[PDB]
């Protein structure tokens, strides 16, 4: 894969935020991953949405550098979004939230799965650890 430069304009919520990128303004919707809807009135305000929120909102604020990272697929879904790994100073936003119980490994569709395996070990000690969702 390859990182590429962006520049952060308004985190959303855990998931999903605004990012210049190739001098375009556009939404992004981090690959693999499920952070707990805040919107939509179908979901509701899911528990640990709000949490993971302000964490994907500190991680990406508080960054020198934010990097995005396609997948070998397609690079938008249905909605527009950019689909990518999302990295904060090196730290690849999506690992760090499963890692904290904050978001689950989701939405796994080939071949845009290259980072799968990483992803779901780190879910996996979320869980053995009870942490946020997992508790
Ligand atoms: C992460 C991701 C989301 N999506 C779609 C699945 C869901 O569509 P539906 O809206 O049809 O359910 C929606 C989930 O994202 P949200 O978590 O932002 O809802 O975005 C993809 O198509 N590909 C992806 O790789
Ligand atoms: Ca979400």
């Amino acid at each position: 894969l390859h990182k590429e430069p962006a520049t952060l304009i308004k985190a959303i919520d855990g998931d999903t935020c605004k990012l210049m990128y190739k001098g375009q303004p556009m939404t992004f919707r981090l690959l693999l991953v499920d952070t707990p809807e805040t919107k939509h009135p179908k979901k509701g305000v899911e528990k640990y949405g709000p949490e993971a929120s302000a964490f994907t909102k500190k991680m990406v604020e508080n960054a020198k550098k934010i990097e995005v990272e396609f997948d070998k697929g397609q690079r938008t879904d249905k909605y527009g979004r950019g689909l990518a790994y999302i990295y904060a100073d090196g730290k690849m936003v999506n690992e760090a939230l499963v890692r904290q119980g904050l978001a689950k490994v989701a939405y796994v569709y080939k071949p845009n799965n290259t980072h799968e395996q990483h992803l779901r070990k780190s879910e996996a000690q979320a869980k053995k650890e009870k942490l946020n969702i997992w508790s």
